[PDB]
């Protein structure tokens, strides 16, 4: 549909769902409008005041054509350190942004494990790691673990 996103530090833009219409298909496209990376996002329903549920659809969620959504991009981009646990189990530590790729991750990894980068995937809390998608989207926080598979 057509929905308006009003920002407390910009002015307002309006932006259209065309599937199922979720709370991360909103985020795509914040991030197409300006940039700003989806974990990086706060959104809140306009006038209610409330939070949105990143599990509840849109729709009964008191959204739909017309409606305004509140949001405030978080700018911070501070490093941390996690831990990447190798096929042996050790782990190593990794000064990290929650801005970089998973991509760069692997990089990494890679460099200091001397293993090509093809020939592995991470994983976090037993969901992989997509290549394309920021470290920030996966709810890393200080020595979290990430662990090492090899495509063997
Ligand atoms: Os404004």
């Amino acid at each position: 549909w057509d929905l308006t996103v009003k920002m407390l530090a910009g002015n307002e833009f309006q932006v259209s769902l065309s599937s199922s219409m979720s709370v991360s298909e909103l985020k795509a496209q914040i991030t197409q409008k300006i940039g700003v990376h989806a974990f990086q996002q706060r959104l809140a329903v306009h006038p209610s005041g409330v939070a949105l549920q990143d599990r509840v659809p849109l729709a009964s969620q008191g959204l739909g054509p017309g409606s305004t959504v509140l949001l405030v991009v978080d700018k911070s981009d501070e490093p941390l350190s996690i831990l990447v646990r190798n096929n042996k189990g050790r782990s190593s530590t990794y000064e990290v942004r929650l801005t970089q790729t998973v991509a760069h991750l692997k990089q990494q990894v890679s460099g200091l494990e001397g293993v090509q980068d093809d020939l592995f995937w991470l994983t976090f809390e037993g969901k992989p790691l997509e290549d394309q998608l920021p470290l920030g989207e996966y709810g890393l926080k200080p020595l979290s673990t990430v662990f090492m598979n090899l495509r063997l």
